[PDB]
C-alpha cells in the first residue's frame, strides 16, 4: 500500500497559498484574508483544533479572529457575535466550532452566518448548490474537498469506478459521496441502517473506499478490494500512550496488505481539511476582490 | 406474478385525505384555506395545460388558486416583481413558476426570488440542502421524488435495512429520491451515465428496491431485477409503435411484462407517478399553509 501523505501534500498547498496571499497583499494594500472561529464553552477537544487552525492561518499569513464564549450562554448572544463577524469586512471566513452545548441550537446559529462567508459549507444553501447539477457552490465542505484532492493528486481514477463511502455525515460522508459522483464514480453510501454483511458485500467490489464513520479500528483489511484505495477520514482520540493518540477507522496494517493506497491517521486527511479551510478562506477573499 | 402499484388510485386516496384535512382546518381557522400560486410566461399550450391540471386538483381539495399570466416578451425584473408580490401575499402559500420560460429570461434567477418557505416544487438550493442535510427536514421535498417514497410506504414496501438502486442522478428525480431512500435507511447506490453496464447489472442483482429514472424507453430487463423486488418506473418516453390517435404511447424505462415475472411489486407506465406528483404538490402546499398558521 502507498501511504497517501496528506501532511506532505498539504505542506505543498500551504506554501502555494502563502505565495498567493503574498502577491495579493501587494496588489490590494495591507489587506489579508480573515478566518474567524466561535467557541462556546472551554471544550478540550475543540480547543486543540482551533489552535492548529489559526497556526496554519498564521503560517500562510492570514488574520485570525478567535472568539470564545462560556458554557452557559443564551442563543441571542451567540447569534449577535456571528452577526458581528458578518459585518466585519476584515473577516472573510466564519466557522462555528461544533459541537455546541446541548442547550444551544446549532442549526439556527449556523443559519445566521452569511452565505458568502460560510467557509465550512454548512449552510443548507451551500449544501444544495453542491448537490445541484449545473450549479457550483461558493464553498465545499473542507474534508470532502480534501479527499477528492488527495484522489486527484495521487492519480487515482474516479471515472467509471466503484466507490463505497462509510458514513453519511454532513461534514464528510454525504458531501464526499456527492463529489465522488460528480467525478463519475458509482457511489454507494453505507451507514447505521446498513447491515454489516451488506457493507462487506459493497466493499467486496469497491475500487475506492472512504472510512468516515468515526469508530476507531472498525474497517478491517479483509473487506477491502485488492488494489483499491482507502481514505481514513476517521480521527478519534485514544488515550493509550504517554498524553493522547489519534487512531482512525481503518485497521491500517491489515488494509495496507491489500489496498494499493491508504491514508494513515494521523498525517492523512487532517492536515488536508485545515489546508482546504484556508483555501476556502483564500477563495473567499479572492471573491471579495476578484 | 408481481402486483401492480396503482399510483393513480393511491393519489386519488391522497386527494380525498387532503380535501378532508383542508375542510377540517377551515372550521378551526376562520374559513381560511391554502393557496397554490403559479406564474406562467408566454402562451405555450404545454405549460397552460399542465397549469390547468394542477389548479383543477387544487379545486377538488378546496384550496384557493392563483394564476398569474405574464406576456411572452416580459422583463426579468417585471417577472421577479410578480414573484415578490406572491412572496408577500399571505393568501398564497405555495409558489411555482411554470417551466420552461422563454429563452431571454433566466430561470434559476427567477426561482431564487421565491421565498424558501413558499417553494412548493423545492427548486431552491436551500431546500435541496435541507433535503440532503442529515438531521434536518425541509419544508418541501421535490414532488415526484416524494411521491415515489409514498408509493412504497403505502404499499407496505419496507425501505429501512434494504438495498436500493436509483437509475439516474437527475436533479428533478434521481438525486432527491436517492437521498429520501437513504433518509428512510435503505442503503442506496446511484447508477448514472458513468456507471458500467456490468456494474449497473451487478448492483441491480441485489436491489430490493429499484427506481428507474434514466428516461430510456424499455431498457431495464426483467432478469436484472432481483426476485421479489419492488420496481418504480419513473421514466416516460413516447414511441411511434401503436396505431392510435396521436400515433404514440408513453413507455417506461422498465420492460413491464418481463419485470412482472420476477418482481413482487411494480408501477407501470402509465400509472407511474403522474397524478402522484400533482398530489404531492398539494400536500406540500398544505404543509406550507399548516406551517404558516403555526400548526404542527
Ligand atoms: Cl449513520
Amino acid at each position: 500500500a502507498q501511504i497517501i501523505d496528506g501532511k506532505a501534500i498539504a505542506a505543498a498547498i500551504r506554501s502555494e497559498l502563502k505565495d498567493k496571499v503574498a502577491a495579493l497583499r501587494e496588489l490590494y494594500g495591507g489587506r489579508v484574508p480573515g478566518l474567524a472561529s466561535i467557541i462556546v464553552g472551554q471544550r478540550m477537544d475543540s480547543k486543540k483544533y482551533v489552535q492548529l487552525k489559526h497556526k496554519a492561518a498564521a503560517e500562510v499569513g492570514m488574520a485570525s479572529f478567535n472568539v470564545e464564549l462560556p458554557e452557559d450562554i443564551s442563543q441571542e448572544v451567540l447569534e449577535v457575535n456571528v452577526e458581528k463577524l458578518n459585518n466585519d469586512p476584515n473577516c472573510h471566513g466564519i466557522i462555528v466550532q461544533l459541537p455546541l452545548p446541548k442547550h444551544l441550537n446549532e442549526n439556527r446559529a449556523i443559519e445566521k452566518i452569511h452565505p458568502h462567508k460560510d467557509a465550512d459549507a454548512l449552510l443548507p444553501v451551500n449544501v444544495g448548490l453542491l448537490h445541484y447539477k449545473g450549479r457550483e457552490p461558493p464553498f465545499t465542505p473542507c474534508t470532502a474537498k480534501g479527499v477528492i484532492v488527495l484522489l486527484k493528486r495521487c492519480g487515482i481514477e474516479m471515472a467509471g469506478k466503484r466507490a463505497v463511502v462509510l458514513g453519511r455525515s454532513n461534514i464528510v460522508g454525504a458531501p464526499v459521496a456527492a463529489l465522488l459522483m460528480k467525478e463519475n464514480a458509482t457511489v454507494t453510501i453505507v451507514h447505521s441502517g446498513t447491515s454489516t454483511e451488506d457493507m462487506i458485500d459493497y466493499l467486496r467490489t469497491a475500487d475506492i473506499v472512504i472510512a468516515a464513520m468515526g469508530q476507531p479500528g472498525y474497517v478491517k483489511g479483509e473487506w477491502i478490494k485488492e488494489g483499491a484505495a482507502v481514505v481514513d477520514v476517521g480521527t478519534t482520540p485514544v488515550p493509550d500512550p504517554s498524553g493522547y493518540r489519534l487512531v482512525g477507522d481503518v485497521c491500517f496494517e491489515e488494509a495496507a496488505a491489500r489496498a494499493a493506497w491508504i491514508s494513515p491517521v494521523p498525517g492523512g486527511v487532517g492536515p488536508m481539511t485545515i489546508a482546504m479551510l484556508l483555501e476556502n478562506t483564500l477563495e473567499a477573499f479572492k471573491a471579495a476582490l476578484g
